[PDB]
């Protein structure tokens, strides 16, 4: 179901891992994951922007991450 | 489309009438205040309003920080 | 909920609109009719427009909104 | 679907030449042979199955009268 | 309802097909199998193609629908 | 859905080198670490999470069981 996505985003959230989010148009967003629901992710930097998952290509952490 | 934190976040932006930038999947940038929204669309006000499809939005960026 | 009556007002009141497509294309006309997935837009040429291909709908004048 | 289906159906029955514009800007042409909930079968000069999700607009060569 | 038999007929008759992606890339091969969301397109190796990425499917020779 | 899963699982368990082509034309290379209904974790020098909706095609570097 969400058995990979949730713990992945959640781990990045709890550990405040700096991430780069890449959009399908090729824009690179940067910050940390503040929050997420089944459709969006709140990306924190200057302010917290809301990113639609449907617009995301990849999420790439700035360092390796242990899934729980 | 409509879920656990997208709604409260968008509702907050509506209620506090915070100017936002809305970036579309094709890179175009819209600006305005969120008048209202449902599961699929968002009404964005300036001269006349405009109905923006959620499916075409990549990110919503508030002009100043905001509390969730 | 919000989409349907908003389109309906534009339809019922014959309001000229610009429909911008996700690829940048700007279509113009008046909304003849619509359903859950498409919008039929007339004048110049008539055409059936998929909603999934639309980014925004911009009326040529302010609209009653509720 | 109360608009889409009879619209395509009429185009289908009356063999109306149509131009189908893809979301990527490409124009397909021909007549509709059949369709279902997700695809459209387009015939003649080039015969081919089109996914609805890649379609932006269907522009018939002449307006259609709905039943 | 029409997608299935069209793809099955192309499959069973080993018709070589051209699959155009929404980004404009053209893939070529034979349909090995398929399900609700993807198509397995056979050639050098078999690649998995997401339907959501496909714009058109064009057979190299005419298909007789059953 | 009955076909995407076993295919990905095979690539995963045999740790087969793969290229993943995104809907925007970008090519990613690596190996499938894991996956669920919506995302694929792609391993390499830097691991990353890839939404299926952004993928056009998965292409293994060698032929695989089907
Ligand atoms: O922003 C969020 C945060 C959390 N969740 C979801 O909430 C559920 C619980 O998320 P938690 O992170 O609260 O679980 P936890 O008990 O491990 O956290 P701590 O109390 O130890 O800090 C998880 O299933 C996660 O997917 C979200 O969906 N979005
Ligand atoms: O345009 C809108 C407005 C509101 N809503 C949704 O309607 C629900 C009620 O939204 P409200 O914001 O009106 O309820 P509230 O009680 O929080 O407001 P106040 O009395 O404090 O003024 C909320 O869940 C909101 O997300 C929309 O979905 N779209
Ligand atoms: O092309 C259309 C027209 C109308 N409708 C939908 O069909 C329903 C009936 O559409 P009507 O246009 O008959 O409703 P009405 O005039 O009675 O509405 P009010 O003046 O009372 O506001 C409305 O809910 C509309 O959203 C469509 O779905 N497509
Ligand atoms: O390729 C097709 C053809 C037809 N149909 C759908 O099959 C149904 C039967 O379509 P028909 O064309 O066989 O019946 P009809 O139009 O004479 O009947 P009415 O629509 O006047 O009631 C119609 O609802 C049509 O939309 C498809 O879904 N795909
Ligand atoms: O790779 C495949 C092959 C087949 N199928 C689907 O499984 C069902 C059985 O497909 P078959 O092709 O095994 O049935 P059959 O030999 O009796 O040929 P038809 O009567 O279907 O013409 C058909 O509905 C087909 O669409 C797939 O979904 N994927
Ligand atoms: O990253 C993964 C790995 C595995 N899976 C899926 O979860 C299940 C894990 O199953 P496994 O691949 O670990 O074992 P198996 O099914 O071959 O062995 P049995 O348990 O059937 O005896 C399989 O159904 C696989 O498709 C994922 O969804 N994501």
């Amino acid at each position: 179901g969400h058995s990979l996505q949730d713990p992945y985003l959640n781990t990045l959230r709890k550990e405040r891992v700096p991430v780069s989010i890449y959009l399908v148009n090729g824009i690179k967003l940067q910050g940390q994951i503040e929050s997420f629901d089944q459709f969006v992710i709140l990306l924190k930097n200057t302010v917290s922007q809301m990113v639609y998952k449907h617009a995301i290509s990849t999420v790439v952490p700035s360092r390796p991450v242990r899934l729980p």
